[PDB]
RNA sequence: GGCAGUUUGACUGGGGCGGUACGCGCUCGAAAAGAUAUCGAGCGCGCCCUAUGGCUAUCUCAGCCGGGGACCCGG
């Protein structure tokens, strides 16, 4: 039964909403890949009378290069609990994001014969916690 | 304008003044095919755009919720 239900780590996404930057060479150095910019929707007071224009950098890390980050990024966090998503994510922080989810996956981000995951195979908050906590450190 | 010839439109609950229903577009009036009037009700057009055109690739939007009214992740 288990197995193709026990979590994983799809994607970790760092990034840095400043608003204006270089700050791409430091996410590239604590990642290890090439960054990318981020645009900013519709125009506000604080400056922002531009829209598509560089306002902030993420990096997607997925695979290997998610867990060598994990492994020396989430001793640097703390919190837990009443920081998790509803589908079993969590962030904390530059900002640090974890996406969980089970194995049947890719069934909702293919292109052919597309279907979104069932409620039961969705992670869990606290399914969430467990796998990390059971993963060098601990809860709340 | 000393003098000559003329013009100075139409619509309109008479005419004048006001207005334009004098060329166009939409809803309603309009009575479940089409057509349909009033100085009928609501309101527009006389442009603007070399991309705000065209095709292809990639992609999905408003709004709301949860996690770190800018940005990032998920629903
Ligand atoms: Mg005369
Ligand atoms: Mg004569
Ligand atoms: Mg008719
Ligand atoms: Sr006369």
């Amino acid at each position: 039964f288990h197995e193709m239900r026990e979590p994983r780590i799809e994607k970790v996404v760092v990034h840095m909403g400043i608003g204006h930057a270089n700050a791409e060479d430091i996410l590239g150095e604590i990642t290890g890949q090439m960054p990318v910019r981020t645009k900013a929707k519709r125009t506000v007071g604080e400056f922002d009378i531009r829209e598509g224009d560089p306002i902030g950098a993420k990096v997607t890390l997925r695979d290997e290069m998610a867990e060598e980050f994990l492994q020396t990024a989430l001793p640097l966090a703390e919190l837990a609990t009443s920081q998790f998503d509803d589908t079993g994510n969590f962030s904390f922080g530059l900002d640090v994001t974890v996406n969980l989810v089970r194995p049947g996956y890719r069934v909702a981000k293919r292109d052919k014969a597309s279907r979104s995951i069932p409620t039961k195979h969705r992670l869990n908050p606290a399914d969430a916690v467990a796998f990390i906590e059971s993963t060098y450190d601990v809860e709340v």
